[PDB]
């Protein structure tokens, strides 16, 4: 039964847990053990709260960032159900009182405390329950803007029970530092170099030294002693040591990277040999820690780290025993001469008194290569108070490679809502790839995170998993989501479900790239329905939550709605119906296999968040932030948006369509008008005006470019929306800077088909502006989070000029003033551009 559950983990994971064992290492055997003990009671935890707190585990509320309401409902057992009238300004309580009252009469009353029950939504894995107005719901308001009816169930508490039942499971060396450079084992056409280098982050310790010039074979040796210019008792407890090998006359050939001290702080010694990894300012102090695992093809270097004495870096406890100023008007690009770090330095127990917030900047102008200067900073970080999420995140960026940091910031960090931390995920995860070992505080706090929370839980996973075929991260992931499982029995089988589908997903796809190369589309579609019908495919492809979204369930698969695009990638459309979520189950999902979804996947995130920060403020601009994980290698999936489709589809104009218009411009706005007959109308026009100028700000500010009318959508209801994002920060295809942009189709329909609707136009004119400066107020919070996903190795999203892009677009250099402006400034160009 251990064997069973085992040999589970491994087919999830997708890397057999024998390679782990395989590789004989400590680090790796103590993270295994450590972390199975921490996640197990995490289960232990789990498996006795109360059933409400269950429900807060498992199904969390999805909210929202008066008039009268109908609703259905229903109990447990019985198809009976009653309509209420209700209030949109009620609380769940009151709807189950009327629900229990409504039993009682019918079924003659004994009759039970609403207080028992909550309310699930028909076919989904939601719930409504806790003290909120009935309207803050997210699926109630769905069903509100959609007409729709609500159809909950009533669920008594020890059905919950039941659920929760059946898923348990030393300074004193002052000598300078020195390496021998043995030899190697490679490639190249002309003479060898290798260069070293020691880094702290992105800083440099010390000038970098050189090997001597050898030729070219493929087996060299140097046999050199390298000796840097710092002393060894300074080293910081993160240094980190890095090669670049290369041929010269300048070819790069190949990097390599390791930590000075192991995981329980002993600095190293003696012989290392380095399996090093291909080569694409040689040097790169970002790259991981540990060797390439193509250990029959990677180049090696054999090097020797010299014997002084055995010596541990030291504990805490001995690190801790180690005017009338203009400096705030320094206070506020953040690059900044030396005299002025100079004074930073000399100001310290100011900037903790006075400007605790300013952490960062200190922290940068501090010496690492000094360990004095190192445990003052220490010395006055372990009195520092708590900083807010904005400032932590901004700690968590490579430059502050210091574990004691490293911790401060998850210190800080553990106050995040589990909403908040849901929108910052992604980028929590890429940086695990600057961690330098393997058991960290990060990892402990994520997987603490998910094992408390089955969609943290859920995300976290498909991240993770979505990287195993990259072999730099697979040991590191691969260890975390075994960790989980650990804590996880029962979500370790509702997670294998969705590989299976997806698996099979890959199966049909290629059977579809293969016959389509042979036939026609007709005949190759009514192939994979055949080819879907089988027994394996319609079992295999049934009855799972939806990786995008697990509260969301794929029932029955409807294989006469599914299809696949002919062109390209040949991406399916798969779709679902259930009988019990009614309409609601009626889900489709894409699935494309040969793109890489990282980024659109990332464009999205930017867009859900502008969003909420929109709708925090209360203005809802109707946006469509529509569901795209990535899952495998180029693989991944994306939600269908029904009811919907492209503008140059609306534009091909095709005779005998209600659309049938005598000029090219009415096509768009003949759509909405058959699908929002007589004063429906009004309102559509209404929301394809919020819609647009969401993604008018949005696009700009993203320099989301390569923007047709066959990657622009609307909805019946009138929403229009972006899909498709491969380029984004002016990185056209090299790197522009995208006009705001403003098709006349558009602005036709904003000023309801007429030539001058100044009115209905500057309307429109004013939400852009709304929210072009709501976005700016939060420039760091973006800034902050491309900043940390320069890890995802993102091609677009590589260095400096990437980000530039975005602190440009929002104007945080100018004022609130000057940047509205220079804001309208590109308007009116882009205005003056619609013919
Ligand atoms: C026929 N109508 C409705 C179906 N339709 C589509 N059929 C497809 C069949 C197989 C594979 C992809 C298809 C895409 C469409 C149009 N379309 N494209 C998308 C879409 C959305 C996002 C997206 N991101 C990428 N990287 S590619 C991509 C494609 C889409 C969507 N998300 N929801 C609903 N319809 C969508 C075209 C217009």
């Amino acid at each position: 039964v251990k064997k069973l559950i085992n040999s589970q983990i491994s087919l999830l994971i997708g890397k057999g847990l024998h390679e782990f064992d395989s590789l004989r290492d400590p680090e790796v055997n103590d993270f295994r053990t450590k972390m199975r003990q921490f996640c197990e009671e995490a289960a232990a935890h789990r498996q006795q709260l109360g059933w409400v707190e269950w429900l807060q585990y498992s199904f969390p509320l999805q909210l929202e960032p008066n008039r009268a309401l109908l609703v259905n409902v229903k109990f447990e057992g019985s198809e009976e159900s009653f309509t209420f009238q209700v209030s949109t300004k009620d609380m769940p309580l009151a709807l189950m009182a009327c629900a229990l009252r409504k039993k009682a009469t019918v079924f003659r009353q004994p009759l039970e405390q609403p207080e028992e029950y909550a309310l699930q939504v028909n076919g989904r894995h939601e719930y409504l329950y806790g003290n909120y107005p009935l309207c803050h719901f997210q699926y109630i308001c769905s069903c509100l803007h959609s007409g729709l009816t609500p159809h909950l169930t009533m669920v008594h508490s020890s059905s919950i029970l039941a659920m929760r039942d059946e898923q348990s499971n030393l300074w004193s060396l002052e000598q300078p530092f020195s390496i021998e450079l043995i030899e190697g084992r490679k490639v190249n056409a002309m003479k060898l170099v290798v260069q070293a280098g020691l880094f702290h982050g992105n800083e440099m310790l010390c000038k970098t030294v050189s090997s001597s010039e050898v030729n070219v074979c493929s087996e060299p040796v140097w046999k050199q002693r390298l000796e840097f210019d710092i002393s060894v008792c300074d080293l910081p407890r993160m240094a980190r040591l890095c090669f670049a090998l290369y041929a010269v006359v300048d070819c790069p050939i190949a990097w390599a990277n390791l930590m000075l001290f192991d995981y329980k702080d002993q600095l190293k010694t003696g012989e290392r040999c380095l399996y090093m990894w291909p080569s694409v300012e040689l040097l790169n102090p970002a790259g991981t820690v540990r060797g390439n695992p193509n250990t029959e093809s990677a180049a090696a270097l054999v090097i020797y780290l010299p014997e002084v004495a055995p010596v541990y870096f030291p504990a805490l406890e001995k690190i801790l025993e180690l005017e009338e100023e203009l400096r705030e008007i320094l206070e506020r690009s953040g690059e900044l001469y030396e005299h002025e770090k100079d004074l930073v330095w000399k100001m310290r127990h100011e900037v903790q008194e006075h400007f605790p917030e300013a952490l960062a900047r200190l922290l940068l102008v501090t010496k690492w290569n000094k360990h004095e200067d190192v445990a003052q900073m220490l010395y006055l970080l372990c009195s520092w108070p708590e900083l807010p999420v904005l400032s932590a995140l901004e700690l968590l960026d490579f430059s502050f490679p210091d574990c004691y940091v490293g911790s401060f910031a998850i210190k800080s960090l553990r106050k995040l809502t589990d909403d908040e931390l849901f929108q910052y995920l992604l980028q929590l995860v890429q940086v695990l790839k600057y961690e330098s070992y393997l058991d960290c505080e990060l990892t402990k706090f994520l997987l603490g995170r998910a094992l408390a929370n089955r969609k943290i839980g859920h995300f976290l996973f498909w991240h993770l998993r979505s990287e195993m075929h990259v072999p730099s991260v697979a040991l590191r992931f691969g260890l975390i989501m075994e960790a989980y499982c650990r804590g996880s029995t029962h979500h370790m089988k509702v997670l294998m479900k969705q590989g299976e589908a997806l698996s099979k997903l890959k199966a049909l796809n290629d059977f579809v790239k293969v016959s389509s190369q042979k036939t026609t589309k007709p005949q190759t579609k009514e192939m994979m329905h055949m080819c879907m019908r089988q027994e394996t495919y319609m079992e295999a492809l049934s009855h799972l939550q939806s990786p995008l979204d697990p509260s969301t369930l794929l029932e029955e698969v409807c294989v006469e709605q599914c299809t696949f695009m002919d062109s390209k990638m040949k991406p399916l459309w798969i779709m679902y119906s259930s009988e019990e979520a009614g309409s609601a189950g009626n889900v489709g999902i894409i699935f494309k296999n040969g793109d890489d979804l990282r980024q659109d996947m990332l464009t999205l995130q930017m867009i859900q968040l502008m969003d909420v920060l929109w709708k925090q403020e209360g203005l809802d601009l109707r946006m469509t932030p529509y569901g795209c994980l990535p899952t495998g290698d180029r693989t991944g999936l994306i939600e269908v948006v029904l009811h919907s489709d492209t503008i140059a589809n609306i534009q091909l104009n095709k005779s005998n369509m209600a659309a049938t218009a005598a000029f090219n411009k009415d096509a768009l706005l003949n759509w909405l008008k058959s699908k929002n007959p007589g004063e429906a109308l009004d309102r559509a026009i209404e929301e394809f005006t919020l819609s647009c100028a969401g993604y008018c700000v949005a696009t700009y500010v993203l320099g989301i470019g390569d923007r047709h009318s066959d990657n622009i959508m609307i909805r019946e209801s009138g929403q229009l929306f972006h899909i498709d994002f491969g380029h984004f920060l002016g990185n056209f295809k090299n790197r522009e800077r995208v006009p705001f942009i403003l098709t006349y189709d558009f602005v036709h329909v904003i000023q309801q088909g007429k030539t001058n609707n100044s009115e209905k136009f500057e309307r429109f004119r004013g939400y852009c502006e709304r929210a072009y400066t709501i976005l700016r107020r939060h420039g760091l919070l973006f800034l902050h989070l491309f900043a940390l996903m320069r890890a995802a190795g993102l091609p677009e999203l590589s260095c400096s000029k990437d980000i530039q892009y975005l602190k440009d677009s929002l104007a945080l250099g100018k004022t609130e003033e000057e940047a509205l402006k220079h804001f309208r400034v590109k308007f009116n160009e882009a205005l003056r551009e619609s013919w």
